[PDB]
């Protein structure tokens, strides 16, 4: 099935889901002196004060902290949005050296790694059917550099010992995901698609301008994860990242100047 091997890797993926050569895909470069700050964006809201975190998840591509989406307890709205947007999980993409492992790019520059918050609209009643939809999904997409540990994600590092390989969880409850975002919430935002199979077109993105810094420790940890089951050989979860797609008949919008 899909991967990021050489056999079952992104340049494979169309085969199964021909979406992949799709109109709206990601992640794209994003070019800073082409993108237009755009005024009719309305002022960006992220409300995660009543955030309830469930789980922690290895699904053999990458780890996913689950949140409760049965209320509106962490929510996303304004900036391109219409609606309200429900948190339900969040993840990572990483490489296996500092210089690569996100999927946007910023003047083709690759960041260590990326965090996807994943929302969806309420109006579509849950994500499975959102996920369908146009304007179904919101992706906030934070960049990870190297630098300074942030303290936030510690707790997340130090459970990932215990869901080393696929299809292991563990619980994480009480987990704050305000903790895992900058100081400004300056983004680009353009409309595309999920980046993993089924590559669905459902997606508005929101890209924040400033990244997190995170430690060589922490990210290291990330490292030690495993794409494989227990008892199968060792394949290390890096590298699990989609590369810059076609931006074809889209335009990307600043929220700053
Ligand atoms: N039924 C179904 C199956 C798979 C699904 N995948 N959801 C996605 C969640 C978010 C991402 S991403 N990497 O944030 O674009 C990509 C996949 C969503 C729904
Ligand atoms: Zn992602």
């Amino acid at each position: 099935h899909w991967g990021y091997g050489k056999h079952n890797g992104p340049e494979h993926w169309h085969k199964d889901f021909p979406i992949a050569k799709g109109e709206r895909q990601s992640p794209v470069d994003i070019d800073t002196h082409t993108a237009k700050y755009d005024p009719s964006l309305k002022p960006l809201s992220v409300s995660y004060d009543q955030a309830t975190s469930l789980r922690i998840l290895n699904n053999g591509h990458a780890f996913n902290v689950e949140f409760d989406d049965s209320q509106d307890k962490a929510v996303l709205k304004g900036g391109p949005l219409d609606g309200t947007y429900r948190l339900i999980q969040f993840h990572f993409h990483w490489g296996s050296l500092d210089g690569q492992g996100s999927e946007h790019t910023v003047d083709k520059k690759k960041y260590a790694a990326e965090l996807h918050l994943v929302h969806w609209n309420t109006k579509y009643g849950d994500c499975g059917k959102a996920v369908q939809q146009p304007d179904g999904l919101a992706v906030l997409g934070i960049f990870l550099k190297v630098g300074s540990a942030k303290p936030g994600l510690q707790k997340v590092v130090d459970v990932l010992d215990s869901i080393k390989t696929k299809g292991k969880s563990a619980d994480f409850t009480n987990f704050d995901p305000r903790g895992l975002l900058p100081e400004s919430l300056d983004y680009w935002t353009y409309p595309g698609s999920l980046t993993t199979p089924p590559l669905l077109e459902s997606v508005t993105w929101i890209v924040l301008k400033e990244p997190i810094s995170v430690s060589s420790e922490q990210v290291l940890k990330f490292r030690k994860l495993n794409f494989n089951g227990e008892g199968e050989p060792e394949e290390l979860m890096v590298d699990n990242w989609r590369p810059a797609q076609p931006l074809k008949n889209r335009q990307i919008k600043a929220s700053f100047k």
